[PDB]
């Protein structure tokens, strides 16, 4: 039914962004050592952080985006 | 407010969501090259993709903070 | 009331939204200097702009995701 799934994808959007502030976190401790240390490697390492951030914003974007699409069926 | 509204507005996320999917793979194509062969300009070009891939996120946000407005329009 | 509720978040996320517009362009323009004078200091900045506009969208998703459970609320 629209509320049991609404609710489940509600719950995935808690656990998506939860997992979007451990990378947060994650993130901002290597900007931390790459500003201290800079280097080529800790670059090269801080990009690879920040594109694992960006991949789970898609992740949250795409939940988001399943929860509209429900709700405007729930309200037809 | 208006269910064609709201339709159309969906569409034009799927279209976004699209270009942010095209974005989210190339950008990984090319962190791949730079781990591989990290150099000035690598991380250079990598910064770029980054930049692009972050501004298709904020156009998916922009339209659904557009999709939000247009529910709560419909539910009042 | 849901109604105040969701007028307050909405005007919330269009103040996040506001501040997503000025860290594109000011991030934007950091990436052309970058490229047009690469050295290690000009990428650690880029770095740096790029991270800080990451953890403003995680902002702008944080509230969509309020407004989201506010409207489920509302139309139960």
């Amino acid at each position: 039914g629209s509320e049991y799934e609404i609710r489940k994808a509600l719950e995935e959007l808690k656990a998506s962004t939860a997992e979007l502030k451990r990378a947060t976190a994650s993130l901002r401790a290597s900007t931390e050592e790459l500003k201290k240390n800079p280097s080529e490697d800790a670059l090269v390492e801080n990009n690879r952080l920040i594109v694992e951030h960006n991949a789970i914003i898609v992740e949250n974007n795409r939940i988001i985006a399943a929860v509209l699409e429900l709700i405007v069926r729930a309200i037809k």
